[PDB]
């Protein structure tokens, strides 16, 4: 389960297997004619990391269903098999199957968190064939869910429908590497903890190991400086940060901490800060803090869902130019070199589950027993909920965890499915952070079972879009009515979720749909009632940037609804939000 | 010797490309010795990437001089008993590179590879690797930056290029640490082929260090060895039966495998013939005609760093519009990209750095103590090193020595025939060599005439010239293209294009819009059809790309097909349609 991020070490190498691999779509018959036990014949090229669905221009390709064949040389030095040899795959979208040499070495469900399977060293040959099969299919079984029932025609071919707003960009999507470590005594995991009371602040460490051997730690400065250490410690125990420096919001410090076991060494970059829910109050390091920011997506063009680190460094450096301090990781974990990006540069992140499209109603019932046709996630909504925490534990930029997007919450029987998924995120997580679920837009929000579950309330709400479209002034009156209730419950809630498409040039003076004018009035207008409720501790808009989508009659070449254009081009209301967000502390606000 | 850093049974290969610590100079940072420390109070930087226009600041992107990058290294122990390499793809433009505050080794050149080995006693526990990176262009400098070249005081210091293309400089390409063993390793390998009857014989030269046998082997994608030679020293040849031909858009490539010592390489080589002979450029013996485009190097947001998505994406624009081939300009590409067009099957036009050679557009080939342009040493280093780099592509059919340099003038033959001779001397194919030539009144004074095998024209017959008038375009088109199909050797457009703003249009003939760009096009190829010795098309450009800032470009270059977002302009389906009725060969026969 352990997953730490593999990085260069004294003891451990670290061998990027991206570049240009072969790629070959499944016709039916790819695993009956075992296509992993040889070279893959007539072939493409394909990219690696990326999404395979716009790389070429065959909407064969973007729209196909089912299997895709990758494949690469694999010529390793043989000195290499002194170490323990392991292959991790950052993500592959959806499922996986990894082969070496015709050998099945794993098989992994879940397209957007990390997996790794040791090379047995007797499998290495001196050529060796790395095969890796990739599945997109969605159904009531996946995360993201697919929908599979829900002037009628007969489609050409078989397709996935995705019961989500987002295209199923599939493939490789993040990097593939080799590394090694040690073969008789590693490091597996690492958990740190802060303890700021008292007015000490402590860092408290678990150092989880195979083999036998000694333990040492050492917290260092920027600068190298050690401040505390320790040498043949226990797996547990605590060290106390003299002078410490806070990690604050838009201000991070990390501080680097060194782990030794044996000969394995290890280093993970750690900001000290605490979290707490109070009252109506979201407190980080004691402060009453105020959401500024965005739900994004990981969508760039042409790779799609692929790792695109110079667009993630721009992404942020537009947030703090627009003066946002956060965003939720709609609606998937996103990639580790992101999560490591924003502990540097200080963006307070809600990191949120790929379960999107728990939801069969949008008669069977979303919750209505298995045997009868409910939801088939549960099972592998817990495995999400595990491997997220455990990959994600330790970055100070993570304040709180979204269990699910506008699951069926307002339905019979949600409580019952999300209730053992929110007392494992809370056994599980060791800062013990708040945790909430993302709620639908919905006429009985009274009977949302977010009430009885999360730590701070999450709406997505379209008032003034999806209801009250073309007329603000209802918009205004329906969101104080319903906004009211929630303000009355006297716990933290926010938006997580409002926007209005827009398409960058359509302009009018006068209230009208898709316009950049519009977009901006709709945002004044929940702005209006939203500055007047003080349990109202954060927006965050819907979207950061325009994305793409599966087709249909009212998706303007994809989701319209970014701040900034697919190319990071700001609308008029992205000046709106910096001059608006210039305005707002990230603390003391409310 | 620059070889394609490889994983191999005898080579590790770790790319350092990731999150580096980043600070502009501020005039004290080799006074004050940046490289010996962690750098303090330092932004974050993508690496591969231009750094311009990853931030919001114009400071950051027009900054003047030198920026230090810094990241960690700690590497594991073992591989000190190897040789250790640190490998720079491309640093653009001039590099120094620390480790542990000792300076390892220098570099001038933005756009190809350097690398040094690491001193095993250098390497501590824990070790800092620094590069500072200069981006200051002169008329020392490939490319050239201008010098004194309602007037106003600008606020900074500025870069001045003397080329149409923004300045972006930064760790462009990957950097990477390899190891080879320690005695005796591969240094370099050189490929040619002759094909008789049907069979290809490949002579080649393994050039290494160390005391060692050598041996070579040849086999197909499917893992066929079709050759092999054991202990064969440094050169020798072998043949292959029924050699599978390389051609533009079927390319076939072979695995040549070799092995020295313990050292083993693997080496993807194409079999093809280049020859021009009268008016015909011939491939594999037939006369080819060259669809394509002159390109960048260019994507938002990392400028002129490495987009591997991106290039993937362009080979398949280039594969659905019915393009064979583009050319580099105009700096060599990744080998990425190159490795790429080779697997794809697209023909390249090899272009060297050497834009900007150009002092009047003072002469420019005056002496080096007049005020003369200062480039010619350089000028021969980036030759070789760009022919060391590419000579065994398959895709390479033909090198470009400069783009528009002032070939018109007095002393340019004298400037150029030292350069010419050099890469015919270097190649070990013997391509054919031109210059791209700039549009000049006295054009039957262009010193190509004398030089290239190939006339490799930029013309703007309806944009530069004739705006508006494309009937007069025409005319004087005919005019001057007559006088070079009359000289009989193969000739061909390298530019030609108008810019074009996607959403802006007209019925009647109006510059900047989208029906303008294809009768514009239209009316060159009213002339170039009729012309025999006209063997090839590439337009300027590919894509809209970054430029400098100015009164005549509308957010960089509109000449595009395709927009920075890869979006195809009205003339982008003209040409589609255009490429899908002519054929690769024997369009001119
Ligand atoms: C089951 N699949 C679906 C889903 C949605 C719709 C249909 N089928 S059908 C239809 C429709 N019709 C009404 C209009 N009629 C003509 O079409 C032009 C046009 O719609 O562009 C109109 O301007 C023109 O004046 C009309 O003569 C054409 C069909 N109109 C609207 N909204 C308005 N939505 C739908
Ligand atoms: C040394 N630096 C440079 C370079 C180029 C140019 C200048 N300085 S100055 C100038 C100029 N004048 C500027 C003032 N201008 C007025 O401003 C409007 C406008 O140009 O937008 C016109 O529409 C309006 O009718 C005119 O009253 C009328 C001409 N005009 C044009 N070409 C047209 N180019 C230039």
């Amino acid at each position: 389960n352990a997953m730490l991020y593999p990085i260069l070490t004294q003891s451990r190498m670290l061998i990027d297997l991206s570049g240009t691999w072969r790629f070959k779509l499944d016709d039916g018959s790819g695993f009956e004619k075992k296509w992993y036990e040889k070279t893959l014949d007539d072939a493409q090229l394909m990219p690696v990391p990326s999404s395979y669905n716009d790389i070429k221009e065959s909407a064969d390709l973007r729209d196909h269903y089912g299997w895709v064949f990758y494949q690469r040389d694999l010529n390793i030095p043989a000195y290499l098999k002194t170490q323990r040899i392991v292959l991790r795959f950052a993500a592959v979208t959806h499922s996986a199957k990894v082969y070496v040499n015709g050998t099945l070495l794993c098989e992994h469900k879940g397209g957007f968190l990390p997996f790794e399977t040791e090379i047995p060293e007797n499998l290495i040959r001196d050529e060796n064939l790395l095969t890796v099969a990739v599945d997109n299919r969605i159904d009531h079984s996946t995360l993201p869910v697919g929908r599979e029932d829900e002037f009628p025609y007969t489609p050409t071919k078989k397709q996935n429908k995705p019961n989500f707003d987002f295209f199923n960009y599939c493939g490789i999507t993040r990097p593939v590497k080799l590394y090694t470590t040690p073969k008789d005594a590693y490091i597996s995991d690492i958990t740190l903890t802060s303890s700021l009371e008292n007015n000490t602040a402590r860092i408290n460490y678990k150092i989880d190991t195979k083999g036998s051997a000694h333990t040492a730690i050492g917290v260092y400065t920027k600068q190298g400086v050690c401040v505390a250490q320790t040498e043949n410690t226990g797996t547990e125990g605590s060290l106390t940060i003299e002078n410490a420096v806070l990690w604050e919001p838009l201000k991070p410090y990390l501080y680097e901490v060194k782990i030794s076991f044996g000969e394995d060494r290890y280093t993970l970059p750690y900001g000290i800060r605490s979290v707490a829910v109070k009252g109506n109050k979201f407190l980080i390091n004691n402060k009453p803090f105020y959401f500024k920011g965005y739900g994004k997506h990981e969508d760039t063009f042409p790779a799609g869902r692929g790792l695109n680190m110079p667009m993630n460094a721009k992404d942020i450096s537009l947030m703090k130019w627009q003066g946002a301090n956060s965003f939720r990781t709609s609606h998937y974990p996103y990639s580790e070199e992101m999560m490591r990006l924003c502990d540097e540069e200080g963006i307070v992140v809600i990191d949120e589950t790929t379960a999107v499209g728990v939801h069969l109603n949008f008669r069977v019932n979303t919750f209505d027993p298995i045997e009868q046709g409910g939801i088939r996630t549960q099972s592998h909504h817990k495995e999400v909920i595990k491997d997220l925490i455990a990959r994600d534990k330790n970055h100070a930029c993570v304040v709180m965890w979204s269990i699910a997007n506008e699951a069926d919450t307002g339905s019979k029987g949600a409580y019952e499915y999300f209730k053992p998924l929110f007392d494992l995120a809370r056994e599980l997580d060791p800062q013990k952070r708040p945790c909430t679920l993302v709620s639908l837009q919905m006429v009985n929000y009274k009977e949302d079972c977010t009430i009885k579950l999360s730590d701070v309330f999450c709406l997505n709400r379209y008032y003034g879009w999806y209801t009250c479209g073309a007329d603000l002034q209802a918009a205004e009156k329906m969101c104080r009515e319903e906004l009211e209730f929630w303000n009355s419950l006297g716990k933290p809630f926010m938006y997580t979720e409002y926007g209005a498409d827009t398409v960058m040039g359509l302009h009018d003076t006068t209230d009208s749909m898709f316009t950049e004018e519009y977009q901006v009035e709709y945002y004044k207008t929940n702005h209006k009632v939203t500055d007047t409720l003080d349990c109202f501790i954060g927006e965050q808009v819907w979207n950061f940037a325009d994305f793409a989508t599966s087709q249909g009659l009212i998706r303007v070449q994809g989701n319209k609804k970014g701040l900034f254009t697919r190319d990071r081009k700001p609308k008029l209301a992205a000046h709106y939000f910096k001059e608006r967000w210039s305005k707002i502390p990230d603390f003391g606000y409310k």
